[PDB]
């Protein structure tokens, strides 16, 4: 009944957890990072973090722990998902193939069970005797770690203590032993139990329980030789080992709750601690010797190290390097110095990693050009709060521009053998060559002795033995560097024209029609080594040397006319090693051997925009794993360039593209330029690390931005952004923000709201939140003005709009007055502001008797939700708001969207409702509601008949009218899908320049994931659903979780299969399965090019390409 497609535009960026150990090999130090559904694996080096493997799970990662059973040569990985999928994983590398194998799996949910309010805890015994899970209050689940237990069968033990705060397994125990903090009416306590596998029960623990601090929140199990447990609370740190109790109450920790810990030293001598304000502490355990050779704890000390990003997790990586995993701001690598700096800090930031999360609001604006949307998010919280401006594609910064038509090729040269930098740019034209010298930023034409100017150049460059080479249609010319003189010239025996050229430092391959010649470059000599006749005319050549080759290629890659083949030939024999037939009647135009992330590839571009690529074995010449992308409709020209110490490929066409690697897969990202015909890298004194680019009329020189799909600009606020709206007439954004002050009240740090150019305050007719409306310039993102709201006033909703017959555009803010003893607010305001002359004027205020959760402009009127009431206001001639009509049938109307006369209302707990304004009655009619209870987080109108909802348990659903009168009032849930993210905001728009799909709704999430929802026809839905079912049979899932299980709608109240939703991530993955798998997937499908007939792999590759470009 409803057909929707949902796909990831930006994967989650928030770090939910991190572990270190020896997973990829016994000798590697790994860092593993969980970003919701994604597991990232790195090797730690002196250099830094090397990415080795990234996988997606069909689940939200809730537990992630490395452990090493007896008999295992490296660590295994335990994962538990939020849906209670358990697995044990092993990393296997076989040559260049990397696989995550599932050693054991099973689902560990109970039948009865309310999920613990305080979350899943999973722990592993240091001796690998068992895994312990705290999933539900009153129960401790044990998975025995027998090699026979491949289904991860478990048993429950009754836990008398219902409210466990934290739990760990202790070190140095003859029986597996837990230590936990729990809360009862008498306060908080620490207790132990032994876990008996033979009795399937707890036994008495090795040390008696103790009372601990009221806010004790974390247990640390200390390794030998200490043993025992550290308990961290808000104002104290204790150590327990039974006949041993030590407690400190250091004032330095009292200001902010400590929420993460990490062991620095293997023997437990030192720990890192992080708090909610980003402070980083060292906790030091002092040893005392004993006559019997045991070691006991003499004392505990805490030292402030410095400040990081607000940390969800901390992992020491050796050599003073710490990974700071953040969910509220950017993650970091930081260095800990033995010695402090001038401010007193031991912490120096080394690297920053983007985190968009939480995305609490966003909007789409065409900031720069028409039809080019950019997303502007409210991101992060507290000192990490920011705006982020997100846009597709890679930018070029143009530093020179020369009118110079008809360029047919570009080559950089070093004319001076004792200078590292290029100083020369050689240009081809039809039948001609020109040489440009670069003196600083000046670009002067010149002659270069030895080169000819009256033939078209096909290649020129630096070659061996301090020589230059020029290959024209007439000849190969070898030139000495000092002086510049012709030292050798090669021509074909009858002086026929050269038609194609390739060259490296010491080797040349030229074609003459069907003939190939192989030359070597020697001192003052072009030596003809070998020649052959090809079966067909030669279209293109490459001899780029790959690997540890000492600059010599044993391979020649060639593309031919007629059979449209890409072939790998041996040099010098020209023996055929491998032939691939690319199909069609359009010849190959560019062919390249290249390396990305240490793997070798063959790229071959056809004249119609198709790019084929293959893995290349540089020993045997074998091509494998053919893939195909479309990069335009014109011939593509491929050229290697380096930026930021990585070789990538620039693809010149009508759609210029950079080809690069991510996670050992090739990626293709648009370059934000009009058509580029030719390019070369250029690294000159005046133009360092640059690119020369030519079109039909112009030569450009510029630098390229970071090679990535999305560009992100960060605007730090140093306080929490809450809501955003764009006001085109003022060329600014309005942003609601909140800062923490301590109780009047004192600010903790300067921030956007305290650092505006000018400021205003409402006049009254982690201690406290102070709320502000910020006015932010759309170009500079400077804070132009800040308006501070009343004490205890929280700003909840924001719109920019015109109303009534008034020509002005206003910022309008809805608020709540927040008092401690109120279950909800009973007072709030709507405030209408005008931004003029650098300041906000208050135009009008309206007191209302509740919180103004949501506002929307509605046909020149203001629609607002106020507690349980939806209200429509008119803007009168006297510039005040006046109630037109009200709707009362809500619990708490949190979310509003409108389309025409229709309003979609999202409720705290009663799902969604559809209102209509009735223009000839001047009131609302309730059209229909969804009678299924759902705890809503966001809503959107997809179209007049389809309503999208997101809810608190990470599901999407779609409601429609059911097409009685009591019947007409029941919305039907026709689409259901477990997304696995928490949606804060939906907004119509696209990041793609303005099909299988209709409409575009972007969404932003707590983890910083951005997604897209679009609509499908029944026909497309049916085809893609069939594809999913076929993909799910062939793809091996990590942990052997079923895709259908993962995507099943799931709340405490119900579990149902997904319906009416295509998983775009799964569909897009079709492009990465093997060709036999593609055949498996395609068999006996129906596809419409025409009439419904059998689909081919190539059909579906094209389809999934159409789908990828919607984001
Ligand atoms: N004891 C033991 C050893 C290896 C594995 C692999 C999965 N579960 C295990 C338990």
């Amino acid at each position: 009944m409803s057909y929707n497609y949902v796909v990831t535009a930006q994967k989650p960026t928030a770090v939910n957890g991190c572990v270190t150990g020896h997973f990829t090999s016994a000798e590697d130090l790994n860092l593993l990072i969980a970003k919701n559904t994604r597991l990232e694996i790195y090797v730690v080096t002196a250099e830094g973090l090397r990415p080795v493997k990234e996988v997606g799970m069909y689940g939200k990662i809730a537990v992630m722990e490395l452990f090493r059973p007896k008999g295992e040569s490296k660590d295994l990985l335990f994962i538990l998902t939020a849906k209670y999928n358990a697995c044990i994983l092993e990393y296997k590398q076989s040559g260049e193939s990397i696989d995550i194998i599932t050693r054991a799996h099973g689902n560990v949910q109970d039948r009865i069970g309310r999920p613990s309010e305080t979350g899943i805890i999973g722990i592993i015994d240091p001796e690998c005797r068992m895994i312990g899970l705290r999933l539900y209050d009153g129960l401790f689940k044990v998975i025995p770690l027998d090699r026979d237990n491949k289904e991860l069968k478990a048993f429950n033990i009754r836990l008398e203590e219902l409210h466990v705060i934290d739990v760990k397994f202790l070190y140095g125990c003859q029986a597996p032993t837990i230590c936990f903090v729990y809360q009862d009416p008498q306060g908080r306590h620490v207790k132990t139990y032994e876990v008996s596998l033979r009795e399937k029960e707890f036994n008495k623990g090795p040390w008696k329980q103790e009372n601990v601090e009221a806010e004790a929140s974390m247990v640390i199990a200390v390794p030998e030789p200490f043993g025992g447990a550290i308990i961290i609370g808000q104002e104290s740190i204790t150590y327990h080992n039974g006949d041993k109790y030590l407690a400190i109450a250091p004032p330095i920790i009292k200001q902010s709750t400590i929420v993460c810990h990490n062991r620095v030293d293997p023997n437990g001598s030192r720990y890192l601690l992080g708090d909610m304000e980003g402070r980083l502490f060292m906790l030091l355990l002092e040893k005392e010797e004993q006559m019997d050779g045991t070691v006991t704890l003499k004392d505990l000390r805490v030292e402030l190290l410095g400040e990081t990003s607000i940390a969800e997790c901390l992992t020491y990586l050796d050599n003073g390097v710490v990974f700071v995993g953040s969910r509220l701001g950017d993650s970091q690598l930081v260095k800990l110095n033995v010695d402090s700096n001038e401010q007193g800090s031991y912490v120096v930031a080394m690297e920053t990693f983007t985190n968009l999360g939480p995305i609490v609001d966003m909007c789409v604006v065409d900031l720069e050009r028409q039809g080019q949307g950019q997303l502007v998010t409210c991101s992060g919280a507290f000192k990490e709060g920011s705006l982020r401006i997100i846009r597709n594609g890679i930018g070029i910064h143009e530093h020179a521009s020369i009118d110079l038509p008809g360029i047919k090729g570009l080559w950089p040269l070093r004319s001076d053998p004792n200078r590292e930098t290029d100083d020369t740019l050689v240009l081809s034209f039809v039948g001609q060559t020109r040489v440009l010298m670069l003196n600083g930023e000046e670009v002067e034409e010149t002659e270069l002795m030895g080169f000819v100017d009256d033939q078209q150049t096909f290649f020129c460059g630096n070659v061996a033995h301090q020589q230059l080479i020029q290959i024209t249609s007439a000849s190969v010319r070898l030139v000495s560097q000092e002086p510049k003189a012709l030292v050798s010239e090669w021509k074909e025996p009858q002086a026929k024209n050269i038609s194609v050229a390739s060259c490296n430092s010491s080797q040349v391959v030229v074609a003459v029609g069907r003939a190939l010649y192989y030359l070597q470059i020697h001192p003052q000599e072009l030596r003809q080594i070998s020649h052959t006749e090809m079966e067909h005319e030669v279209a293109c050549l490459d001899i780029t040397p790959l690997g540890d080759s000492n600059g010599l290629s044993p391979l020649c890659a060639i593309g031919l006319w007629t059979d449209i083949s890409a072939r790998i030939l041996k040099l010098p024999s020209f023996e055929l090693l491998h032939k691939e037939m690319l199909g069609g009647e359009i010849i190959p135009r560019s062919i390249l051997m290249t390396t990305f992330e240490s793997s070798h590839y063959l790229l071959c571009a056809l004249g119609d925009g198709a790019l084929f690529y293959f893995g290349l074995n540089i020993e045997t010449g074998l091509l494998s794993d053919r893939k195909k992308v479309t990069l335009g409709t014109q011939p593509t020209v491929l050229r290697t360039f380096r930026s930021l110490s990585t070789t990538n490929v620039f693809a010149c066409s009508d759609r210029p593209t950079v080809i690069y690697s991510s996670n050992h897969k090739l990626v293709f990202s648009n370059v934000n330029l009009k058509e580029v015909n030719y390019m070369c890298p250029l690294n000159s004194d005046g133009y360092p690390d640059s690119l020369a680019l030519a079109n039909n009329s112009t030569l450009t020189i510029g630098t390229i931005d970071e090679i990535q799909k999305l560009h992100i600009r960060t605007v730090p606020l140093y306080e929490s952004p809450r809501k955003i709206c764009y006001q085109e007439v003022s060329q600014c954004f309005g942003v609601l923000s909140s800062r923490i002050e301590v109780q009047g009240t004192t600010a903790l740090r300067p921030s956007a709201s305290t650092q505006a150019l000018s400021s205003s305050v409402s006049s009254s007719k982690e201690e406290v939140e102070v709320h502000n409306l910020l006015i932010i310039d759309q170009h500079t993102f400077e804070v132009l003005h800040a308006h501070q709201f009343l004490q205890n006033e929280y700003a909840l909703s924001l719109v920019s709009c015109k109303l009534g017959k008034d020509p002005n555009t206003y910022f309008i803010v809805g608020t709540a007055m927040v008092y401690p003893e109120e279950a909800e607010p009973k007072q709030g305001r709507i405030v209408v502001f005008q931004y003029s002359d650098g300041k906000l004027q208050t135009v009008a205020e309206k007191e209302v008797k509740g919180a103004v959760y949501s506002m929307v402009e509605f046909n020149g009127k203001l629609l607002a939700s106020i507690n349980s009431t939806v209200r429509l206001y008119e803007w009168t001639t006297e510039k005040e708001l006046r109630t037109e009509c009200n709707h009362y049938n809500n619990i708490m109307a949190l979310y509003l969207k409108t389309k025409g006369d229709f309003i979609l209302v999202g409720d705290l707990m009663r799902s969604v409702l559809l209102l209509a304004y009735k223009p000839m009655e001047g009131n609302f009619e309730e059209i229909a509601r969804d009678f299924n209870p759902n705890w809503m987080s966001a809503v959107e109108i997809l179209d007049d008949d389809n309503f999208l909802g997101a809810e608190n348990a990470f599901n999407l659903f779609v409601c429609q009218k059911d097409s009685t009168d009591e019947e007409r009032q029941h919305l039907q849930e026709v689409g259901l899908f477990h997304l696995g993210e928490f949606v804060n905001v939906f907004c119509h728009g696209s990041l793609v320049m303005q099909t299988p799909t209709q409409g575009s709704v972007l969404f932003g999430t707590v983890n910083g994931m951005i997604g897209l929802v679009t609509s499908l026809s029944e026909s497309w839905y049916n085809l893609l659903l069939d594809m999913q079912n076929r993909l799910n049979k062939v793809i091996k899932s990590v942990g052997k979780i079923e895709h259908s299980f993962w995507r099943s709608f799931h709340t405490e109240r119900k579990t149902e299969p997904a319906t009416g939703f295509i998983d775009g991530d799964l569909i897009e993955s079709f492009l990465d399965i093997s060709r036999p798998k593609m055949q498996e997937v395609v068999a006996n499908l129906q596809y419409d090019d025409g009439m419904k007939r059998e689909a081919t792999a190539d059909d579906l590759i094209k389809v999934v390409e159409e789908l990828t470009r919607i984001h």
